[PDB]
C-alpha cells in the first residue's frame, strides 16, 4: 500500500466550494457575533478574535464537522497561582483591580471567576444567536466545566462551532512551561525566544479536584502558537512554499485524525481521547525527526507508521507529556483508564496489523 | 502528464494565502455592501450576485484580479435590443411604482446606464475613502466599462471589479433562444430550470460606428456560468466524493494560464480576455459532453484539443457567446486580424516546443 494512504487523503480533500461558503457563513456568524459583541456595554467589550486558523486551514488536518475559535480578552496584569499538580490549570487573581474596571463583577473573593465570567459571556451570545435569522444558528446546551460556548449552523447540515473565550496575558509565560516548546533543534533558538514573547492565554475549563475552588480555574492555551507550528514546521523555511519541497507531515497529522476519529465514532469506549492527544504525539514526532527529508512524500507509510508506533508506546507506558507543559502528563491514570489506553492500542494495532480496513470506505 | 500536472501543482495556492485574501477581499466587499444598504441610497436592498467566492483562484483564474456583481431586482423590464447585436440593450421600464429609487437615473423612457453607473462610482468611492483598516483604492474610471475596480493592498496587490447588475425575473431576451446548447451535455431539465432564472444587465456600452452609446446595457450570465462551472459533467457525481475525477476545470486552468502570461509579455494581446477562454471551454464541453472524454490521464490530450479548439476560434475569427448565438466575440469588429494571428502564433510556438513560457523550478 505504498499509494493507498494517497487515495484516502485524496478521499478526504474537501470540496474547495464546501470549504469556502461553510468558512463564509462560520465567518459571518462570528463576524458578527464578535461585532456585536464589542458595542453592548458588557464586561467584554474590548474583545477580539484571536488568530488560530480558519476554518480553511482547519479542515486540511481535521474533521469538517467540528470547528473552534477564541475570543480573547486583554485583562489588566494578573498573577497566577499553580493550582495542584499540572502546571496546566491556575486560580487568577489581579495584581490590583483598577477602578471602575468591570471585570471585577465576575470576583470570588480575590480570584476571578471562570464561571461567572463565562456564564455572562455565554449569556450575551445566547442572546445574539436569537436575534441572528440570516442563518440558523443555535447555541447546544451546556456541558459542565467546558470552556466552549458551542453554536451549532444548520444552514443545511450540522457544524458546531466552539467559541472559546480566552484570557491573554502579555507577562512572561508561567514557569511550568520554561523547559516546554522543545524546537530549539528543528525550528531553532531564536523562532522559540521570538514564540515565547508573544503572549499566553488563559480559557475557563476547570479543573477536576479541590474543594470548590474548581469553578473558578482556568487553564493555559497556547492555540496561537499551535498553529504558527502547525504552518511553520519545517526545518527549511520554504518546506510546503512554492519554491521549496513538499513533505507529509501535516498529511500524517490529517491521517492520524481521521483514523482515531473512525474509531471513536464506533467505540464510546474511545471517549477519552481527543484530537489534542494526537496533535500533541505529532509535536513530539516532529521534535524527534526533524529532518524534512524525514518526511517525505514518498515515505507515508514509513513516517504514518512511525507515528503509529509513538503513539502506541505512549498509551503503553501511559505517558503523553503536553508539549508545553513538561509536567503535565495527558495520559496519566488520573486522567485515562488503563483499559481505555489498552482498548484504543488494541484497535490501532488491529487496523496498523490488517492494513486499515477502516479506511475502506472505498 | 509530463508538467502540466506539475504547472497546475505549484500554481495551487495554500488555504492561508487564500483565506486571508477572501477575508480581506470579502470583508471589503461586505461592508461596501453594509453600508450601501443604508438608507437614502438609490441602491439600497443591493445585494451580492453568487457569481464564486476567491476560489476564483481556484484552479480557473489569476489570483491578481477578481470581480463582483452587485445585483439590485428592478421593477418590470421593457427591453429594446440595440441594433441587432443580441447582447446590448436599451432599458425601459413599463412604468414605476410610488417610490421607486430608480427614477432618478431616467432619461423619458430609458434607464441610463452611464448616469446610474455614475453615482454607483460615486457612493463606492465615497465610501473606500472612509475605511483605513485596509489600503484601498479606486482606479481611475475607464470609459465604457462596466466596473469600479477597487486597488486592495494588505501586501500584495488585488485587484476586484465591483459590476453593479441589474435582475429581471422575466424571460430571457429572444437573441438567447438557442443559447445555452448543453441539451447533449447537462440536459434538457437542467437547461430548462437554468432558464427559468433571472438574467442580468451590467452597464457595458456597446460600441457601434459612431461612438459609445452611453445608455446602452449588456447582458451577463454570470450566476448561470458559476452553475455550469461546478456543475460540469454529464454524471452528476463528476469530480464528487462518491464520484470520479475529470480534468475540465484543470484545463480551464491551464489554458487561462496560458493566456495570462502570453499577454504579460506582448502588447499585441491586449484585446484578449478571461471571458474568451472561458466561452471557448463551454463550447468544447458541448462538443465533448461525456465524462471520460476528460480523464484526468489524458490530461495533455485534452488541454491540446482545447489549444486546438481555440486556434480554430482565433483563425475563422468565430467564437460566439454561450448565451448568445449571434453575438460573435471574434468577429472582425472586435479584435482586428494582426491580433489574432499575433496570438495563433505564439500558441503555436508554445505548442510545438513544450510550452517554454511555463519555466519554474
Ligand atoms: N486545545 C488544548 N487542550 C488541552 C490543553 N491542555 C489540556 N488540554 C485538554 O485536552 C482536551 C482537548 O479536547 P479537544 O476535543 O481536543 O478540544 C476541546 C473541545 O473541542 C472544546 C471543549 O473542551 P473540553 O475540554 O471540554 O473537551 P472534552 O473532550 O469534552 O474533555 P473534558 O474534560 O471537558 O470532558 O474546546 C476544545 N478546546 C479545549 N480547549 C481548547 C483550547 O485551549 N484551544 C482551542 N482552540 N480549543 C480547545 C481537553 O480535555 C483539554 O482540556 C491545551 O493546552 N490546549
Ligand atoms: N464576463 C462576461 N464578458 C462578456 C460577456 N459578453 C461580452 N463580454 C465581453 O467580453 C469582455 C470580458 O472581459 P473580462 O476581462 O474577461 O471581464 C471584464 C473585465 O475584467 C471588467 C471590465 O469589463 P471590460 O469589458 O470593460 O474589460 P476589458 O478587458 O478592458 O474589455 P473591453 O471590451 O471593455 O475593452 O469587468 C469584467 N466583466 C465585464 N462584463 C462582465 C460580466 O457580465 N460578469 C462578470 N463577472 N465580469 C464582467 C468584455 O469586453 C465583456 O464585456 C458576458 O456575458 N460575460
Ligand atoms: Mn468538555
Ligand atoms: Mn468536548
Ligand atoms: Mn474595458
Ligand atoms: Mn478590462
Ligand atoms: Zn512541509
Ligand atoms: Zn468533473
Amino acid at each position: 500500500e505504498p499509494d493507498k494512504l494517497k487515495k484516502v487523503l485524496d478521499k478526504l480533500r474537501l470540496k474547495r466550494k464546501d470549504i469556502s461558503e461553510a468558512a463564509e457563513t462560520v465567518n459571518k456568524v462570528v463576524e458578527r457575533l464578535l461585532r456585536r459583541m464589542q458595542k453592548r456595554e458588557s464586561e467584554f467589550k474590548g474583545v477580539e478574535q484571536l488568530n488560530t486558523g480558519s476554518y480553511y486551514e482547519h479542515v486540511k488536518i481535521s474533521a469538517p464537522n467540528e470547528f473552534d475559535v477564541m475570543f480573547k480578552l486583554e485583562v489588566p496584569r494578573i498573577e497566577l497561582q499553580e493550582y495542584y499538580e499540572t502546571g496546566a490549570f491556575y486560580l487568577v487573581k489581579f495584581k490590583r483591580i483598577p477602578r471602575g474596571n468591570p471585570l471585577s463583577h465576575f470576583l470570588e473573593g480575590e480570584v476571578l471567576s471562570a464561571t461567572k465570567m463565562l456564564s455572562k459571556f455565554r449569556k450575551i451570545i445566547k442572546e445574539e444567536v436569537k436575534e441572528i435569522k440570516d442563518i440558523d444558528v443555535s447555541v447546544e446546551k451546556e456541558k459542565p466545566g467546558s470552556p466552549a460556548v458551542t453554536l451549532l449552523i444548520r444552514n443545511p447540515e450540522e457544524i458546531s462551532v466552539d467559541i472559546i473565550l480566552a484570557l491573554e496575558s502579555k507577562g512572561s509565560w508561567p514557569i511550568s512551561t520554561k523547559e516546554g516548546l522543545p524546537i530549539q533543534g528543528w525550528l531553532g533558538t531564536k523562532v522559540r525566544t521570538n514564540l515565547r514573547r508573544e503572549p499566553f492565554y488563559l480559557v475557563p475549563k476547570n479543573a477536576k479536584d479541590g474543594n470548590s475552588f474548581q469553578g473558578e480555574t482556568w487553564r493555559l492555551s497556547f492555540s496561537h502558537t499551535e498553529k504558527y507550528i502547525l504552518n511553520n514546521h519545517g526545518i527549511e523555511k520554504t518546506c510546503c512554499e512554492s519554491s521549496g519541497a513538499k513533505c507529509c507531515r501535516k498529511e500524517c497529522l490529517k491521517l492520524m485524525k481521521y483514523l482515531l476519529e473512525q474509531l471513536k465514532k464506533e467505540f464510546q469506549e474511545l471517549d477519552a481521547f481527543c484530537s489534542y492527544h494526537v496533535k500533541t504525539a505529532i509535536f513530539h514526532m516532529w521534535t524527534q525527526d526533524p529532518q524534512d527529508s524525514q518526511w517525505d512524500p514518498r515515505n507515508l507509510s514509513s513516517c504514518f507508521d512511525k507515528l503509529l508506533a509513538f503513539f502506541l508506546e505512549c498509551l503503553r507506558t501511559e505517558k503523553l507529556d503536553h508539549y508545553f507543559i513538561p509536567k503535565f502528563n495527558l495520559f496519566s491514570q488520573e486522567l485515562i483508564d488503563r483499559k481505555s489506553k489498552e482498548f484504543l492500542s488494541k484497535k490501532i494495532e488491529y487496523e496498523r496489523n490488517n492494513g486499515f480496513p477502516i479506511f475502506d470506505k472505498l
